């Protein structure tokens, strides 16, 4: 059993831009979600070997997690805030598609997503 390589977090050819919106996504959004009691399943790429989920990467073809987002924000990977917001939305959607309603992991993702959406609604103006 094998995990895929993680999503890209370093690419010297990709143009980068530090924006006040991206700064908010790191210092407010990511740091708040990271400390949440339900953050732990989402703090690193899904380890389908360790978690005995051998079909995970057969079903989920755009994996994303907050460990990768944290690296992308701290290492200035992005050009705009929308790219980072899409990463969070992908992470949540993966969990909803792979698991079933009623699963504890889905209740955890739903709690984090409610927090995320509240914070995104207060994304500062550029
Ligand atoms: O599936 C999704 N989204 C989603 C799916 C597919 C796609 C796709 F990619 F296809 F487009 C995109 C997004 N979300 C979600 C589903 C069930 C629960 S639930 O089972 O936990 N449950 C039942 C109803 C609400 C909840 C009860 N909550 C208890 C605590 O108080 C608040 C409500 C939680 C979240």
């Amino acid at each position: 059993s094998m995990n895929p390589p993680p999503p890209e977090t370093s690419n010297p050819n990709k143009p980068k831009r530090q924006t006040n919106q991206l700064q908010y996504l790191l210092r407010v959004v990511l740091k708040t979600l990271w400390k949440h009691q339900f953050a732990w399943p989402f703090q690193q790429p899904v380890d389908a070997v360790k978690l005995n989920l051998p079909d995970y990467y057969k079903i989920i073809k755009t994996p994303m997690d907050m460990g990768t987002i944290k690296k992308r924000l701290e290492n200035n990977y992005y050009w705009n805030a929308q790219e980072c917001i899409q990463d969070f939305n992908t992470m949540f959607t993966n969990c909803y598609i792979y698991n079933k309603p009623g699963d504890d992991i889905v209740l955890m993702a739903e709690a984090l997503e409610k927090l995320f959406l509240q914070k995104i609604n207060e994304l500062p103006t550029e």
